[PDB]
């Protein structure tokens, strides 16, 4: 009982990189995930600079609620900064994992995501603040809740290059094999 093979669909998910790169690399992750942590600061820059920034990689990112209200919130306020200032979304998307505490219990709070909205983004806190009180982008998070459940998402983070599921995250030498045994053939 593993995350299934096959190409997830990244349509109307958010992507950073060339519109016609031909490897998309799909993670699977929460924003209270520690191990989306550590492949945000270890793992993500070294695909952004191998990959990503000469058109090799698009890379996408959806939400999965493992975390329970703290991992809705953080998906909640990710999705509406896709849909009002995609341009910004990266930013905040990595400064949100840096804000992520070492420790347990909750951190994720309406007033964090506002003050990373405000110094990363065109939108005004209280404007998030007010749509995450309302869950108005509650469609988006159950989208990719869907999609979790299709591709059958037993851990986070779980990256795919294009059809294959890869084993650990953690792992670069498997992740840049397989994004360079995809780019051949
Ligand atoms: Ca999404």
């Amino acid at each position: 009982n593993d995350a299934v093979s096959g190409q997830p669909s990244i349509k109307g998910q958010p992507v950073l990189g060339k519109d016609d790169a031909p490897v998309t690399v799909v993670e699977f992750g929460d924003y209270k995930c520690p191990s989306c942590k550590v492949f945000n600061s270890d793992i993500f820059p070294k695909i952004q600079k191998d990959f990503i920034d000469k058109g090799d990689v698009k890379f996408s990112f959806v939400n999965v609620m493992f975390h329970g209200k703290g991992s809705r919130l953080a998906a909640l306020a990710s999705e509406e900064v896709w849909k009002e200032d995609p341009d910004s979304f990266w930013d905040f998307h990595e400064k949100l994992f840096e804000k992520q505490p070492d420790t347990e219990q909750e951190w994720v709070t309406p007033g964090l995501l506002g003050d990373l909205a405000k110094s990363t983004t065109k939108i005004k806190p209280e404007t998030l603040k007010e749509n995450l009180d309302k869950e108005t982008f509650a469609s988006q998070v159950e989208k990719d809740s869907d999609l979790n459940q299709k591709m059958n998402i037993q851990a986070t983070p779980t990256i795919y290059v294009n059809d294959k599921v890869i084993k650990n995250f953690a792992d670069y030498d498997e992740i840049k094999e397989t994004i360079e045994k995809e780019l051949k053939g």
